[PDB]
């Protein structure tokens, strides 16, 4: 298949052959120079209202691993947004044994992995129709470096040998994504898009200053999923990270001093 992936042949470099905004002037991810991502009074403080979900899905889709939300709950609100965004899921970014994988930088500077919380924006009734519209979605990015083990991550980790190929989908229950959240929520914001396929302009980047600690042990169970889909040869799931964009016309601003 020539479906777009992280590969040589149908990799970020690739996407704008189908993909034309992959060139447009609020892409993601972004480097965060810390020198110019100026504190900004008119922002808040984030509001991040979440607790135990019961229905949720985990998912291989030959990109990452999403952790979907079923309930007909979890909601942000505050910092630079307007409005009230709903949690629908969340997914990982990350490297190999040998490299660093987060999407966003910090001066240049790449994290272990990196975590997206994606919301949409519920005045648009649908995220079908929010991923249309600059104010649609609202991500909430979080490093991950390496170090003691998360706890709340353990459940995800736990369930991940189940969806091991492109295509498998368990049933997951009760989980609570409170537990992924570092003690700040000090941030950096800016207009971007999706970082991925349809790379469509509508997402409002909230990324926190503060990374959570996973153990090596919980990210290598992220790098021992496959792009692949069952019986096909083993292609390890790993740096699945689009580079870095031009940041064009676009100011970071900075919720702290
Ligand atoms: C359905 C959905 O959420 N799609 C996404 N595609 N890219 C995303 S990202 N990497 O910008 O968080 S989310
Ligand atoms: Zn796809
Ligand atoms: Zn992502």
């Amino acid at each position: 298949s020539h479906h777009w992936g992280y590969g040589k042949h149908n990799g970020p470099e690739h996407w704008h052959k189908d993909f034309p905004i992959a060139k447009g002037e609020r892409q993601s991810p972004v480097d965060i120079d810390t020198h110019t991502a100026k504190y900004d009074p008119s922002l808040k403080p984030l509001s991040v209202s979440y607790d135990q979900a019961t229905n949720l899905r985990i998912l291989n889709n030959g990109h990452a691993f999403n952790v979907e939300f079923d309930d007909s709950k979890a909601v942000l609100k505050g910092g630079p947004l307007d409005g009230t965004y709903r949690l629908i899921q969340f997914h990982f970014h990350w490297g190999s044994l040998d490299g660093q994988g987060s999407e966003h930088t910090v001066d240049k500077k790449k994290y272990a992995a990196e975590l997206h919380l994606v919301h949409w924006n519920t005045k648009y009734g649908d995220f079908g129709k929010a991923v249309q519209q600059p104010d649609g979605l609202a991500v909430l990015g979080i490093f991950l470096k390496v170090g003691s083990a998360k706890p709340g991550l353990q459940k995800v980790v736990d369930v991940l040998d189940s969806i091991k190929t492109k295509g498998k989908s368990a049933d997951f229950t009760n989980f609570d994504p409170r537990g992924l959240l570092p003690e700040s929520l000090d941030y950096w914001t800016y207009p971007g898009s999706l970082t991925t396929p349809p790379l469509l302009e509508c997402v409002t980047w909230i990324v926190l200053k503060e990374p959570i600690s996973v153990s090596s042990e919980q990210v290598l169970k992220f790098r021992k999923l496959n792009f692949n889909g069952e019986g096909e040869p083993e292609e390890l799931m790993v740096d699945n990270w689009r580079p870095a964009q031009p940041l064009k016309n676009r100011q970071i601003k900075a919720s702290f001093k």
